[PDB]
RNA sequence: AAUAGGAGUAGCUUGGGGACAUUCGUAUUCAGAUGUCAGAGGUGAAAUUCUUAGAUUUUCUGGAGACGAACAACUGCGAAAGCAUUUGUCUAAAAUACUUCCAUUAAUCAAGAACGAAAGUUAAGGGAGUGAAGACGAUCAGAUACCGUCGUAAUCUUAAC
RNA sequence: CAUAUUUGGUAGGACCCGAGAGGCUUUGAACUAAGCGUGAUGAGAUUGAAGUCAGACGAAAGUCUGAUGGAGGAUCGAGUUGAUACUGACGUGCAAAUCGUUCAUUUCAAUCACGUUUAGGGGCGAAAGACUAAUCGAAAAGCCUAUUAGCUGGUUAUUUUCGAAAGAUCUCUCAGGAUCGCUGGAGUUGAUUAAUAUAAUUUUACCAGGUAGAGAUAAUGAUUAGAGGACAGGGCCUUGACCUAU
RNA sequence: ACAUCUCCCUAGUGCAGAUCUUGGUGGAAGUAGCAACUAUUCAAAUGAGAACUUUGAAGACUGAAGUGGAGAAGGGUUUCUUGUCAACUGUGAUUGAACAAGAGUUAGCCGCUCCUAAGGGAUAGCUGAAAAGUGUUUAAAGGGGUCCCCGUCUCAAAAGGGAAACAGGUUGAUAUUCCUGUGCCAAUAGUAUUAUGAGUUAGAUGGUAACAUAUAUAUAAAUGAACUCCUUUACAUAGGCUUUACACUCGGGGUGCGUUUUCUUUGCACUUUACCUUUAUAACAAACCUUGGAAUCAAUUUACUUGGAGAAGAGGUUCGUUGAACUCAAUUCAAAAAUUUGUUUUGUAGCAAUAGUAAUUCGUAAUUAUCCGAAGUGGUAAGGACUAUCCUUGAAAAAAGGAGGGAACGGCUUUGUGCUUUGCUACUCUUAAUACUUGUAUGAGCGUACCAACAACCGCAUCAGGUCUCCAAGGUUAACAGCCUCUGGUUAAAUAGAAAAAAGUAGGUAAGGGAAGUCGGCAAAAUAGAUCCGUAACUUCGGGAAAAGGAUUGGCUCUGAGGACAUUAAUGUUAACUCAGAACUGAAACGGACAAGGGGAAUCCGACUGUUUAAUUAAAACAUAGCAUUGUGAAAAGCCACAACUGGUAUUAACACAAUGUGAUUUCUGCCCAGUGCUUUGAAUGUCAACUUGAUGAAAUUCAAUCAAGCGCAGGUAAACGGCGGGAGUAACUAUGACUCUCUUAAGGUAGCCAAAUGCCUCGUCAUCUAAUUAGUGACGCGCAUGAAUGGAUUAACGAGAUUCCCACUGUCCCUACUUGCUAUCUAGCGAAACCACAGCCAAGGGAACGGGCUUGGCAAAAUCAGCGGGGAAAGAAGACCCUGUUGAGCUUUACUCUAGUCUGGCUUUGUGAAACGACUUAAGAGGUGCUACUUUUAAAGUUGUUUUACUUAUCCAUUUAUAGGGAUGAAUUUCCCAAUAUGGAGACAUAGCCAGGUGGGGAGUUUGACUGGGGCGGUACAUCUGUUAAAUAUUAACGCAGAUGUCCAAAGACAAGCUCAAAGAGAACAGAAAUCUCUUGUAGACUAAAAGGGGAAAAGCUUGUUUGAUUUCUAUUUUCAGAACAAGUAGAAAACGUGAAAGCGUGGCCUAUCGAUCCUUUAUAUUUGCAAAAUGACGUAAAUUACUUACUACUGUGCAUAUAGAGGUGUCUGAAAAGUUACCACAGGGAUAACUGGCUUGUGGCUGCCAAGCGCUCCUAGCGACGUAGCUUUUUGAUCCUUCGAUGUCGGCUCUUCCUAUCAUUGGGACGCAGAAGUCUCAAAGUGUCGGAUUGUUCACCCGCUAAUAGGGAACGUGAGCUGGGUUUAGACCGUCGUGAGACAGGUUAG
């Protein structure tokens, strides 16, 4: 046929991210001597909204460590933090909400966010609204630490990786149902052109593997192999099992 | 100043009364190790089941939910439903004692209201064990049952009913 | 052997005209599609969500009544944006989609402008194989290319002479081809001696036949009747079978 | 200029045709036609000539959503004046957007020009043959300060940001642009003078505060560096409220004009004021401050907001609106201070009247007079203060400004090395002017006409089409609607007049009936505005709802209700429009025009609003929220793009991203993992590639062996694809079967549901609706073939949806009639085309089977005019249906062949060590065997292969401005201990390179027999063999007939010998019909491998003996036939044998069937050959000498190849390696070939006979009539395939006419089982007639009703340039069954 709808989405034309009103990337204060050997205290001056994600962004001011005057970063906000709060970052920073600490210095069973998947990477796991990770353990020789990502996997990271004490802001976002189509339109309008979806089975054959027939029947298995080639990947990708959940 | 009533005051008064935080124990189970070697589970009898890719069994680590025995009674508290690990915090409660205060403030109550086991419902988590449904193996003239093996929903917390 | 011409055969454009395509390289997003940026735009009405105030009731919890209020991809509606119905007008049009009347749409999944993004087995698609400049189940342009066609049409002065076939075998063969048959030309040989060769002929000899016919009492198969006799059931007798001549 | 025929060379050499090409031209024809957009008339001028040039007068229209002003894109001199008429200006034309000749566009301020956005193009790298693809991914890169700090370049807005301009006047054509006035903005160098004010003896003051302060021709001037920190620039949507401006209106004064018979203190016009002056002030919403200290809370807005974190009150300060408001300023006099308050006069506040406008006079340019006192409506626009909405929070920079910070700091004279010490006091700022030098020392370049559609654009053009923005008057009014009017514009459209008919088309209107019409209430009509009442089922409680259903409504004349101000409760001045009530009045009418809901009762589908097939389908399709599912923890991942490097999702991170299914709510979501998918474990495990490793060999080779994934083996999975049974028997009647038996499945349809868009049978059965019901609805449900996210069931709301009924209503219909505009018509003017072999009266006949011409008849008389649709198998256009092609294409798959990707192993890149493991080599013991060979253990020897690990320098990822060596909601700038590759991370694994296996409709290329009484299905008649058809040689056909073939056989072959069989009779213990035995009779009735036919008795049969000729080689030939091939034979020959005594006979089967080219492989054969300059037995045998010696020998390495001979197979059998689909389709053809008529025939249907056994009470025939038998007919259905495939428009209804008779009625008769009556059969009869409906797409059918009877037929199945389009037969769609799929359906249903 021709290039299928899934393939077209990737290809860097019109489907590029809806940039225009985004306020710039959220990534933690980069690693330095002052943080590594101690603590630096900063000021949250403002909390600002973001067209991409449910969590609000937090406007954080530091005073520079080798030049005069104040420099501004954008941190992703923990729930329960506030404008005019002092935010502290570093190895000696105290365990308190919205501070930024190495995971090696957590007491067990703390709830955290902004994990760096490997050290110094400025935060890359646990950023969506209402998520958290839990610290589950410290090895006897130290150096590594064991954490739990909110999907349900357990993961082991280096101890000196950063995280932020407290749950990610804007919790419960998908509790509220989207009542009408226009609200869904507005949700996708600030994200990515990906919607309305269009059922693949209703397409002509030329456009998609489910297409054709006279009852909109799938007509062959809905589970396709991990090994499947590019245009073939159709319904339930590489699935372990199908039908309703148990645990 | 009612062996009426309410209120007060007092005691290292009382108690598995309520709530929240908190903490520990054990089995069971999962995972990770460990050593073994043929059967192990299962029963009125057995089979379905699980097992040489090492089951069952041995001991250890880590995880997980559940429950909180024994002590425990012709015992305690709660309006009743109900309530049993540790400590803390917030709460109520009754009796006693009282040369303390108020002075009939009461009794029962259609209307109306608060709470209201268990199951069930709705929603999020959660999901060990148990286990309507269901699936088989048996038992029986027959068995949609009793018995057996597995096994969803429910059982647990939060938020509603 | 060389060479002249001829015809046939074979390759090429190869008797002339004719696809549907396939490949190669480019050119289009002024329409239109979707995305984006900067911007514009939507007469007038109607309903009357939350909150608020006042009144009323009740011991309580609570509940009612009147205002106020101004919510909603709410309602009707010009415009605007559409195209439902009239199978109305026109249908050698006013137009290669127009006209009249009717109708759907109007603060949002809204409409428009301009700028901008994505390009051909590609783009784009709230998905019709829709759309990508009157061109789309594979755009437009030129070239490979006079592509190729067992198929259709056409295929040009005269007189004269001879003149067919529509059988046959083989064929991924049944609209074709090959190859035999049947035809013309060229030539030699022979006849040219009322001849021998010879003949779609008869004759006299001599064979070979199993069709029309004819037969059932000749065989095989059918097939309708009785007559006369020496193996079976019942009570010399009955049904027969079975013979024999019919 | 031309011949050549004397002879002969040479060729792009001879046309009617090709839907030929090109150019020209007719009939059609003075015809079709010149129809939108309300509509013109009279007089005059110009001119040769005026319906459409100009002018006046009328009458009209556009009607501020305009043919009005401006502008954008595009056009491009279209503008203007002057000419002017060859062509054009579809009529005319003196006109003109035509033609000709000149002419016209003026900017510091309006734009562009500058900035950045979505984005573009480049630089660094890196890829790539290059072309190009990428845009910091290994940058020594553009600037600012004065050695330090910033830091990709560049383009991208004529509607975002944006230095500054307005008024009046003026030209034939421009004007925010020229002219006049007034300003504003930006520059404005150095040096020296001057003048302006500041500060000083290096930085002013006030104010409690919020904050204020420079008024100089000019508000100029209030120190400030590095470095910083802000802010303005700069932003959504909704809703109301409020303020100002403009607009509109009213009243009064003043001017002019108008009506002025009658009325009219009148109707109308005019009554002007810009930028600019931080505009001066006032006013007002806020904000903020000082005081003040608040509950019986207060203040307070339309709205709610606000307060001990300080409210009210009282006094202030500021911004923003505004832009002369306010006694504002100036002035005056009265009362003040060593410069105020009170009173007066001025000024359109300056700009400003000199400028405008309306007037009025005189010259023929000059004067005069006017220019202003009150107020309302709220239509526009801006602002202000706000409130609410969002799983949406609503650009950026250029540019400018403010602050923090505190670097730097008299002038002159002078010793000494910018510094130090001495002497002296106007110095430092700062505007503006001036002079001089310095290149010439003030304002760059580009745009500016006109149209902007009605004729300037695009649409082939002066095309009723399309095309962006602003401006918005009066009345009516909810109203920017519709109607009419003012300003402004027009009175022209590709023509006019006259006539007035059919027909057409855009309209009206109809008595009585009221859907009877029609597939269908389509069309048309009815309704409608408002106020006041009244408002159901049902409902997700929100709605349904304007439900339904009523009433009222004019004009006049009154009444009541609703405010604002200011006087000292009363008294006064004073504003709107909206409401409510009462009289009187009239042809009972009054939302009067315009505007403007039909409603109800139900079913089906879709929840909804949304969206879609541009130019046939708006929907039930699609989307949607919710539900449900799946992958993925990250740059060595998911998902996806790219040749490659590299990207995108990602400015991201599981409440995410990606991929699907389903489709609001409510209620539910059963069963099955066998089949196919998908998926999880592995060195026990079968297979499974390269490499490796060993063994063998002279080597090539040849052999083995090893832990890849994959599959297999073991599980998991159905909101994965999907799937979800059959018979019997059984209850006091019968019935049914709870109940039982039974075969069987992976499991056997549960909850539900229904003749539903799902039901074939089927118009199902029963109700009900109706008068009549294939329709509607409710039931019932052994259901061709319902059913649970492929969703089941129900649903309020919603629908340009599908369907039915009921009410209202009507010309839909009875049944049509009248009427109006515009056409048609005639004329003047202008003026095409399709089409066209030739043509054009018929009947019949024949003929390629329906002729205009042909034969025989009828017949046949110019020229014309208007209609019309019978025919011209009328036109269009190489049938789209069907078939055909060794033409295609789209699409699908477990078709054949592949392939990007992906997964996995190996080798490399790939270093450094450590340890463990194994193998191999060399030595010793134990076990078995025949000085030798084999098996098992031991060396822990050497060498080598492997698994685990440590290291980092290779390599890879991340990070930053590459920013301190490791341990113990202010401001912030000029320790101690240990040590002596930017930082982490990962790391010889990746990755990448090359091999190699798997996976691989994601994507590619291609194929997808033939015959064929259409094709497909079925079959094989495709290779063959018998008999028959075949017509007495031979020949010879059909999807003719009855059949057979793809083998079987060491004997069933070969030879000889012996014997005679089947059967029948008569006999013989057990013994019977069969058993064996015997005798007689026994020409074949047996047996002969197998079809069927031939042949066979001292055999060809049966029994027995001996055997292998079922052999090798070669001919001549027969059959089919081309007299090719194979195959099967027949006759021999040369060998060798077998048997028989011997002749003989034996070269497969008693004869007729039993089957296979080339290449290739494979194994046989040989004293045959090759491997391309040579050799390989063998220095063999003799000699010979010491050597490059001489003779002489059929037999001479491995491997490969030949030649000859078999065998491996092509059954579509003289031999391609090959599946489906198209209702999305294309093209070449076909009447060689279907679906339609006509034609032949008439099986089938229909109609008529003849017989006479019977029936008819008795009685053949009154009426009948079996058993039988003969015809007719072409209204049926077939059979057929002659005609048409470069198109005969495919069902039915409507309408309309004619023909027929096989008569239904009517007329006349005859017969009777005929009493009358009723009637049956029958003859002349085609004159005349043959109906209203219900239901269905219907032919047909069935009712119901009328009737005189509701007869049968024909005419290309009469009737589509008459209609209609409901059905069938395009594209969309739904459901079932069927198909893995694409898709299929003589099944249904819907838009077409």
């Amino acid at each position: 046929g021709r290039v299928i709808r899934g393939q077209r989405k990737g290809r860097g034309s019109i489907f590029k991210s809806h940039n225009h009103h985004r306020k710039g990337a959220a990534k933690l204060r980069h690693l330095d001597y002052c943080e590594k050997k101690g603590y630096i205290k900063g000021l949250v001056k403002d909390i600002i909204h973001d067209p991409g994600r449910g969590a609000p962004l937090a406007k954080v001011i530091f005073k520079r460590t080798e030049k005069y005057g104040k420099k501004e970063e954008l941190i992703i906000a923990s729930e329960g933090m506030f404008t005019g709060q002092y935010i502290s970052c570093g190895t000696k920073a105290p365990l308190s909400v919205g501070n930024i600490l190495p995971i090696g210095k957590m007491p067990e069973g703390t709830l955290i966010c902004n994990l760096e998947h490997r050290t110094g990477n400025r935060g890359t796991l646990v950023k969506a609204s209402g998520c958290y990770a839990t610290v589950v353990g410290q090895s006897e020789d130290g150096k590594k630490t064991k954490v739990r990502l909110p999907s349900g996997a357990k993961k082991t990271i280096d101890a000196k990786a950063r995280a932020m004490v407290g749950v990610v802001g804007a919790g419960g976002r998908i509790d509220k149902p989207i009542l009408k189509a226009g609200v869904a339109h507005h949700k996708y309008r600030v994200k990515r052109n990906c919607w309305p979806k269009v059922r693949g089975v209703a397409m002509n054959p030329v456009e998609h593997p489910h297409g054709g027939g006279n009852h909109q029947h799938i007509g062959h298995p809905s589970t396709v192999s991990r090994s499947a080639p590019a245009g073939q990947k159709v319904g339930l990708i590489a699935a372990r099992r199908t039908g309703l959940l148990r645990g």
